[PDB]
DNA sequence: TTAGTATATGTGCTGCCGAAGTTAGCACGCTTTCCACAAGATATATAAAGCCAAGAAATCGAAATACTTTCAAGTTA
């Protein structure tokens, strides 16, 4: 179980299944998507997840003890949104 | 035969609670059977329309996609 014996290189020249979908997506990207952008919500999620990576408290007494319950709670307050798009109305919190 | 005793003799006492009767003057005001006589419940046109419930077709309601708009960030300049 090492990395020196593990496959950067173009993922091709092997009998695969998902690689066909991957190449189709690459072609669809080269068609209209330009460089690496238009991923607004994607970068939002990325940064909002990185904001909580390895941040230490200002005081030593504010260290979260091991095993503390973290609960994810979505909230739907507003009516002003897409009732059509599967429903994505409002923010989600952690407590 | 006569004095002592038990009884009933009607009598006379006590309470016994109740009995009739009282309280003043106007103006307002259901069951068994048994029973018998006649009335369900019966075919049958019959024209007529209104009603009350299975089916068949129709269209309304709206849900999952297809167009256009719209930004917003990024391109040739």
């Amino acid at each position: 179980c090492g990395l020196d014996k593990l496959k950067e290189v173009i993922p091709e020249n092997t009998d695969l299944v998902t690689l066909g979908v991957r190449k189709r997506f690459l072609e669809h990207r080269e068609e209209t998507i330009t460089i690496d952008r238009a991923c607004r919500q994607e970068t939002f999620v990325y940064e909002m997840e990185s904001h909580a990576i390895g941040k230490k408290p200002e005081n030593s007494a504010d260290m979260i003890e091991e095993g503390e319950l973290i609960l994810s709670v979505n909230i739907l307050y507003p009516v002003i949104f897409h009732k059509h798009k599967e429903h994505k109305p409002y923010q989600t919190m952690l407590v």
